[PDB]
């Protein structure tokens, strides 16, 4: 499902959020 822009989200809830 175009998981290319959900790892930079999949990084967001991972940055500290």
């Amino acid at each position: 499902a175009m998981r290319i822009s959900r790892i930079i989200l999949x990084f967001l809830f991972l940055r500290k959020k």
